[PDB]
């Protein structure tokens, strides 16, 4: 059945890293851009540091350790990298810096510069990340474009594991949830597929809000009626049909992530045949400071 989990959790000295700038604040906590110098190693690693609200209420500490636990246990090019934790008054989470931020803000900001090749490659990459999670039997439960990060315009990774669970275990983003999850709190790899559909639609509409202005309470009814998100203007029926499949009532009738990898990948070989974007053919998409000889991306920093 279940193999032992031998992932290493790395605990990092507060002195090994400098904060440098705030990236995001308010709500629950703060995320900083920083550099990490492991002890005596002659490398500087750009990182994000997730130190929650100074309020150290035990409830919050247990949630961040759940994240660390999940992120320490994954290892895939399309899933966010945990570097370690820092155990100061409140627990800091240290991840690979994803310089271009979250994919939702990135599509919203760069609408006029995003071609079909990038859209379809992101779909392929997110499907790969999700398939890997499926191999490790994790159900993410919060896939959305706000939970995908951008290392470069050509390289994205799934983030936010603070609701992830194993398939089976029993232990609220309404507009991204499969109907069986809104109704019965059932969560499967196939409910993740539903959310993949929504995430794709967010990308294809360059950041629109699904069911914009429709209160959450209505959502389950609308879905039961048989209503779904509408076809984005740039989408051929080929792409939109993939979305709609991800939104079938019968969970087992939805595609598997491995099929999504395959379909989007065929599409990515001829992107203009599948997404129709004004000016596509002409679209195109310088690091830290001065002492940057020793900088190494996390993806090139490997640990025995
Ligand atoms: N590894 C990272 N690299 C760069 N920016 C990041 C990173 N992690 C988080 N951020 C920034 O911080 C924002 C919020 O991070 P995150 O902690 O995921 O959001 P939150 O609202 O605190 N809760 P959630 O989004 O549900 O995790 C993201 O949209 C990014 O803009
Ligand atoms: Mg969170």
């Amino acid at each position: 059945g279940e193999a032992p989990n031998q992932a290493l959790l790395r605990i990092l000295k507060e002195t090994e890293f400098k904060k440098i700038k705030v990236l995001s604040s308010g709500a629950f906590g703060t995320v900083y851009k920083g550099l990490w110098i492991p002890e005596g190693e002659k490398v500087k690693i750009p990182v994000a540091i997730k130190e929650l609200r100074e309020a150290t209420s035990p409830k919050a500490n247990k949630e961040i350790l759940d994240e660390a636990y999940v992120m320490a246990s994954v290892d895939n090019p399309h899933v966010c990298r945990l570097l370690g934790i820092c155990l100061t008054s409140t627990v800091q989470l240290i991840t690979q810096l994803m310089p271009f931020g979250c994919l939702l803000d990135y599509v919203r900001e760069h609408k006029d510069n995003i071609g079909s090749q990038y859209l379809l490659n992101w779909c392929v990459q997110i499907a790969k990340g999700m398939n890997y999670l499926e191999d490790r039997r994790l159900v993410h439960r919060d896939l959305a474009a706000r939970n995908v990060l951008v290392k470069t315009p050509q390289h994205v990774k799934i983030t936010d594991f603070g609701l992830a669970k194993l398939l089976g275990a029993e232990e609220v983003p309404i507009k991204w949830m499969a109907l069986e999850s809104i109704l019965h709190r059932i969560y499967t790899h196939q409910s993740d597929v539903w959310s993949y559909g929504v995430t794709v639609w967010e990308l294809m509409t360059f950041g629109s809000k699904p069911y914009d202005g429709i209160p959450a309470s209505e959502i389950s009814s609308i879905l039961e009626k048989g209503e779904r998100l509408p076809q984005p203007p740039i989408c051929t029926i080929d792409v939109y049909m993939i979305m709609v499949k991800c939104w079938m009532i019968d969970a087992d009738s939805r595609p598997k992530f491995r099929e999504l990898i395959i379909e989007f990948s065929k599409m990515a070989r001829d992107p203009q045949r599948y997404l129709v974007i004004q000016g596509d053919e002409r679209m195109h998409l310088l690091m830290d400071e001065e002492d940057m000889d020793d900088v190494v991306d996390a993806d090139e920093y490997l640990i025995p």
